[PDB]
């Protein structure tokens, strides 16, 4: 019944903005935005619960999504390592999706990125799949604090995580 969507918290030096939430297309994707569903409620153990950003490109997109912990998992697959690409239906659209990436050949991933610019170029490689459902406000703020160049002037971190129904 409905799809399985996820809340998220976007923090800003210790002080908190607002709350994005995604649908998240796991009936186009029933693998790897599969998993996912574990790694977003830290039921999987692994969970990083309160992570932060890597680049941030206003005008590009932003990148910089991981898990690694010093248990022995790292970000990639939350039941192994990598796996073969299901499929693409689902097109490029939104100047902000969901997809992921990694090395692209059979190897999903668990890597992803926000983008704030339609950047349908990039499709074809990685296995997209996800959206913005509401919070989007907030998705501009981060863009704004950043650089063009990859330094942000400040550091965005989470707080909570899970299920949003």
């Amino acid at each position: 019944m409905v799809n399985p969507t996820v809340f998220f918290d976007i923090a800003v030096d210790g002080e908190p903005l607002g709350r994005v939430s995604f649908e998240l297309f796991a009936d186009k994707v029933p693998k790897t935005a599969e998993n996912f569903r574990a790694l977003s409620t830290g039921e999987k153990g692994f969970g990083y619960k309160g992570s932060c950003f890597h680049r941030i490109i206003p005008g590009f997109m932003c990148q910089g999504g991981d898990f690694t912990r010093h248990n022995g998992t790292g970000g990639k697959s939350i039941y192994g390592e990598k796996f073969e690409d299901e499929n693409f239906i689902l097109k490029h659209t939104g100047p902000g999706i969901l997809s992921m990436a990694n090395a692209g050949p059979n190897t999903n991933g668990s890597q992803f990125f926000i983008c704030t610019a339609k950047t349908e170029w990039l499709d074809g490689k990685h296995v997209v799949f996800g959206k913005v459902k509401e919070g989007m406000n907030i998705v501009e703020a981060m863009e704004r604090f950043g650089s063009r160049n990859g330094k942000t002037s400040k550091k965005i971190t989470i707080a909570d995580c899970g299920q949003l129904e």
